[PDB]
């Protein structure tokens, strides 16, 4: 479809106006696959917000931009990034949301070592959001540490909904190849129909991230790693001696090769590993204070 068709379709989902009329002090802070992320100040209030800016022309699959708006429009939740408004600015989609000042989880996993209290806090938050989203039928499809945002007081929120799909009683499975390689479930790689089970697989890879510091097969080129995930028996931990049988059994319920035997989010919410889950105050001493 032509650029003006997608532009018009966006003009019907987004809010009217030019947000440049009330945002100043833009500070680039990162890139995603979909665009860039800035800090800005609101002149009306002094409050800081994050603004995600996505170029319509620079988009492989333009139709995924609707997700950037629709998820956070309909899925307010204590463990989900909260959106305020979305706007169409020239040929860029802009999404204005809260500023989560504790950065992404990736900064913590590559630069510190988390205890099981902290791992459990992150997994509890992610699972709560995933059970709300899976219930009403949404698949995130890009679960990883880069998609997890924190605050100075250890609140954990799920982000980067650019890649979501929605499954229904009509179309129940889902066939497209999206997500980050090393974190992809194997049924997704061999390109069979899949459901929310993929998020659960990817959460398991995130746990390896929190334990070993990187996902399985991170040494290899992407394509090798994917075929590895399809052929191999599942990935065998490095720091296995640091992990309790609690975490070990949890993780074993995450990385089941067959998605029918793999635990649902709402099943994992009751696993005893999550009892270890420290409060928000437990994820303060590992951002930028060590
Ligand atoms: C939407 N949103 C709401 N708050 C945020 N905060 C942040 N997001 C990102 N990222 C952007 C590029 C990466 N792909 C993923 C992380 N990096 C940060 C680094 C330092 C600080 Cl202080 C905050 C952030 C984002």
């Amino acid at each position: 479809s032509s650029h003006e068709q997608f532009r018009a379709a966006l003009q019907l989902v987004v809010d009217p106006g030019d947000p440049r009329s009330y945002l100043d002090n833009f500070i680039k802070i990162g890139e995603g696959s979909t665009g860039i992320v800035c800090i800005a100040t609101v002149r009306s209030s002094g409050k800081l917000v994050a603004v995600k800016k996505m170029d319509l022309r620079k988009q492989q699959r333009r139709e995924l931009l609707f997700n950037e708006v629709v998820i956070m429009r309909d899925y307010q939740h204590e463990n989900v990034v909260e959106m305020y408004n979305s706007y169409l600015v020239g040929d860029e989609l802009w999404v204005v949301m809260e500023f989560l000042e504790g950065g992404a989880l990736t900064d913590i996993v590559t630069h510190t070592r988390m205890n099981e209290e902290q791992i459990a806090a992150v997994c509890l938050a992610v699972l709560q959001a995933l059970s709300v989203l899976h219930a009403q039928g949404v698949i995130h499809r890009d679960i990883k540490s880069d998609s997890i945002l924190l605050t100075h007081d250890g609140r954990v929120k799920l982000s980067d909904f650019g890649f979501c799909a929605q499954v229904s009683k009509e179309v129940p499975r889902r066939k497209s190849l999206v997500g980050t390689p090393y974190w992809m479930a194997p049924e997704l790689i061999s390109r069979l129909p899949y459901g929310p089970e993929v998020d659960i697989w990817s959460l398991g890879i995130m746990v390896i991230e929190m334990v070993d510091g990187e996902p399985p097969y991170f040494n290899e080129p992407p394509l090798k790693a994917m075929k590895m995930i399809r052929d191999n028996l599942p990935p065998r931990l490095k720091n296995l001696h640091k992990v309790s049988p609690s975490l070990k059994g949890f993780l074993d319920r995450l990385l089941v090769r067959d998605p029918a035997q793999r635990a649902t989010a709402a099943e994992l919410l009751k696993h005893p590993f999550l009892a270890k889950a420290g409060p928000p105050a437990s994820i303060v001493p590992l951002m930028r204070q060590n």
